[PDB]
């Protein structure tokens, strides 16, 4: 650790570590909006199909109110509602007399939506849904988008990982910045949404550059004593940023103007991180050492205070920088560490995807998730100081599944209930995450703690990405998702109780 010693030396602690966390705030800030801006811009409106008799203003007879021309030309569909897919051939008049019996009409009668559909804009004045047409049959496409731009942060994450052994930080950081900004802002005159999902998965592909560079460049220049407390401080900018999307939702409610407000700001801060030094470290074991000397001189500069012996110091860490599948007991914690994390991201991603079905305003919903981890976050620490990593992992995802079942059985009505266990299990999800991260560092020493880490953040990845196509499901099966995530967290809370083991602590 003697990389962390010339850090110190080049004043671990000064204004130079805070500007540059500052500097890192602005894209975490700003990314949960990226990533999660489909929650809103792909919000489905409450739609019926258009009807010559009902959408036609010649058609409209000045005797027949609204309400009667819809009863009249549109069947009631399996919830308390018209039916948002399908129409009468012709008005079926016999249903307006009182008398009648609700069973007069056949299954035969009705045929799919052929002349597409009318918005209800009252709630969101566009979306892409609207702009598509992508309900009923092609409601299966919003989450694919979504799994899209996952498979987008994985491919990213993967690509730039091969690239960062030849490419430098900064201009990596730079250029992914640059080009998130462009595909971001390029979104808007996609002209259809095969187009849309490309720029999309660009845009992801950036974002995981953004990932990459911004944790290795933040872990490199902060001192090993300092890591986990940057790292603290990461994670709150990133949730301000959950929370400040329901705001910027709540003020544009376009989802052009919410995706400008998303994706031009990284234009800004492409610039800035240009002015960012690059890791003195990595410059190092390129084998640049005098520019790596010049940039530790210009960041003691900066911070307010020789030759040879950096170099010759460091030269075993960065020389000494398989059993963990062949022994046994390594191979059954390995597994158990894999199903854990899958599970959890899968029905994390799944809950935080499925904002439209968890309550009726997602906008508060939104703030609520931001503000809940914020909580969980600060009791995350006092379970810790009272209790051990098992038992609250265990107990944290145990409450998140039955939070999601919980959720399924709470009727429509007394829609606070229904906002209080979906922002309890994103909560749940909040602690878990941390204790996870925690506990991931305190089983596995060091050079497999690194191996295992990659393993482990890939199948993380993998998970992300296979919850919004679990998610597509609900076209054939409403129910199946959110059972799907309760069972899944459930079990692999039986997994850790059966299968990890307990610790010193
Ligand atoms: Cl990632």
């Amino acid at each position: 650790m003697a990389f962390s010693k010339l850090l110190e030396q080049a004043g671990g602690v000064g204004l130079f570590q805070t500007l540059q966390v500052l500097t890192f705030i602005l894209p975490c800030l700003m990314i949960p909006s990226q990533m999660l801006l489909e929650n809103f811009s792909a919000a489905i409106p409450g739609h019926r199909c258009w009807t010559h008799m009902l959408d036609n203003g010649s058609a409209v007879s000045t005797n027949m109110t609204p309400k009667a021309l819809l009863t009249i030309s549109i069947p009631p569909g399996p919830n308390q509602g018209p039916h948002q897919c399908r129409r009468f051939r012709q008005p079926q008049w016999q249903l307006l007399d009182p008398n009648a019996t609700a069973t007069s009409w056949s299954e035969a009668d009705t045929e799919p939506c052929v002349d597409g559909w009318v918005y209800d804009r009252s709630v969101f004045t566009s979306t892409i849904v609207a702009k598509w047409d992508l309900v009923c049959s092609s409601q299966g496409l919003k989450p694919l988008s979504q799994s899209i731009f996952m498979s987008g942060i994985l491919v990213g994450s993967f690509i730039w990982g091969l690239l960062s052994y030849r490419f430098g930080r900064k201009p990596m950081l730079s250029w992914c910045c640059l080009q998130l900004a462009v595909a971001g802002t390029s979104t808007i005159f996609a002209p259809t949404f095969v187009i849309y999902c490309g720029l999309r998965f660009v845009a992801a592909f950036g974002m995981a550059g953004i990932f990459l560079s911004s944790l290795t460049l933040m872990v490199e220049w902060t001192t090993t004593s300092r890591r986990a407390v940057t790292m603290t401080v990461v994670g709150c900018a990133f949730s301000a940023g959950q929370a400040a999307l329901g705001g910027l939702a709540f003020a544009l409610r376009d989802w052009r103007t919410l995706q400008l407000a998303a994706s031009v700001p990284f234009f800004a801060i492409s610039l800035i991180s240009w002015w960012l030094p690059e890791s003195a470290r990595w410059l190092i074991i390129k084998g640049k050492p005098d520019q790596a000397l010049q940039e530790l001189r210009k960041v003691a500069r900066i911070n307010g205070h020789t030759i040879e012996v950096l170099m010759s110091s460091v030269k075993e860490e960065v020389a000494s920088a398989l059993d963990l599948f062949c022994v046994p007991v390594l191979r059954w914690r390995s597994c158990a560490m894999l199903v854990v994390n899958f599970s959890l991201l899968i029905s994390y991603y799944g809950l935080v995807f499925d904002l439209q079905s968890l309550g009726r305003d997602i906008f508060l919903l939104q703030a609520l998730f931001g503000a809940v981890d914020f909580l969980g976050r600060a009791t995350t620490a006092l379970l810790l100081s009272f209790l051990g990593r098992r038992t609250i992992q265990a107990g944290s995802q145990a409450m998140a599944g039955l939070a999601i079942l919980a959720n399924m059985l709470v009727p429509q009505d007394l829609q606070t209930l229904r906002v209080v266990f979906a922002v309890l299990g994103k909560g749940c999800f909040g602690i878990s995450l941390t204790c996870l991260t925690i506990y991931k560092a305190e089983l596995f020493p060091t050079p497999v703690r690194m191996t295992a880490d990659g393993i482990l953040h890939t199948v993380g990845r993998l998970g992300a990405m296979m919850g919004p196509l679990i998610l597509m499901s609900r076209q054939a099966l409403p129910l199946l998702p959110p059972l799907l995530y309760g069972v899944i967290s459930i079990a692999s809370s039986l997994v850790v109780l059966f299968f990890l083991p307990e610790t010193q602590g």
